């Protein structure tokens, strides 16, 4: 089989809980993550496969509800912010599109998938700090930054 589809297609949400005013008025804003069931045990936010007659952000929205509970009612997918994370896994380059999300519930439930086996919900320098993987650091990283250059919507 002639082989045509380069790299795989993913899509992953960047979950945030923006509380209601802030407190020492440096954070203020959390990130959903979830470790892997396995290998490094590294934590990343809900990735999904998306296939190329589904929608980018639904893969994240259903990976997000699918790998956390979480779904695009229950979180607020943030317009304008994308960037996707492009890197070989076992074999195979995975690019990894990621969203901004906020969370409408503080303690929202949360229900992983057998890709995930634990969650976390931390700011950006933890998010970070966990997701030792730089491409998330970024992801995370930009996430808070380009909210900061909103308002609320
Ligand atoms: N940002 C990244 N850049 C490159 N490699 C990464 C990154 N994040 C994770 N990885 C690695 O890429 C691989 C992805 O795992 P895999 O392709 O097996 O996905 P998976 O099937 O979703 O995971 P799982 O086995 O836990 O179900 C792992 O070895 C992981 O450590």
């Amino acid at each position: 089989g002639p082989l045509g589809s380069m790299a795989l297609r993913a899509c992953g949400l960047i979950i945030f809980r923006r509380c209601l005013i802030p407190k020492v008025d440096n954070n203020a804003i959390e990130f959903l993550l979830l470790q892997a069931s396995d290998g490094i045990h590294h934590w990343t936010p809900p990735k999904g496969h998306v296939e190329p007659g589904e929608d980018d952000l639904e893969t994240a929205l259903r990976a997000t509800q699918e790998e956390a509970g979480i779904e695009a009612g229950q979180l607020t997918i943030i317009e304008g912010f994308k960037r996707e994370l492009n890197y070989v896994a076992r074999n195979k380059p995975k690019t990894v599109i990621y969203w901004l999300a906020e969370v409408k519930d503080y303690d929202v439930e949360i229900r992983l998938s057998h890709e995930h086996q634990a969650y976390r919900w931390l700011g950006l320098e933890e998010a970070c700090q966990l997701a030792q993987f730089k491409e998330m650091k970024a992801a995370l990283q930009e996430g808070h930054q380009f909210l900061c250059s909103i308002e609320a919507l």
